[PDB]
């Protein structure tokens, strides 16, 4: 599914993101849209064979399983698979853990380098929420 903006930011805030370990709306929302580009079924490929997932670009090298990213782990207890589904449940409750993890959302290098310290609060602007 590619979610419009302001769907996405009502989605985040019905499972409870806003404010979640203190980062507002828009930062979720401007994660996904550098990560994803609002589509859950975003995949990529990294140099040491692990692969991103979904909406958030969610790693099997530690949060998920996919059977192919030897030695890894899966903390979220998840198949790859589920973060890549029109309903962003296990992709939310996967991010909640990685942002509980120590380095808050600095996690995604997405929202590191293009996110963090901007008008994040654009990214909801307008939504009926
Ligand atoms: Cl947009
Ligand atoms: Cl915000
Ligand atoms: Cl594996
Ligand atoms: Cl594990
Ligand atoms: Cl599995
Ligand atoms: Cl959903
Ligand atoms: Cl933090
Ligand atoms: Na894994």
């Amino acid at each position: 599914k590619v979610f419009g903006r302001c769907e996405l930011a009502a989605a985040m805030k019905r499972h409870g993101l806003d404010n979640y370990r203190g980062y507002s709306l828009g930062n979720w929302v401007c994660a996904a849209k550098f990560e994803s580009n609002f589509n859950t079924q975003a995949t990529n490929r990294n140099t040491d064979g692990s692969t991103d997932y979904g909406i958030l670009q969610i790693n099997s090298r530690w949060w998920c399983n996919d059977g192919r990213t030897p030695g890894s782990r899966n903390l979220c207890n998840i198949p790859c698979s589920a973060l890549l589904s029109s309903d962003i449940t296990a992709s939310v409750n996967c991010a909640k853990k990685i942002v509980s993890d120590g380095n808050g959302m600095n996690a995604w290098v997405a929202w590191r380098n293009r996110c963090k310290g901007t008008d994040v609060q654009a990214w909801i602007r307008g939504c009926r929420l």
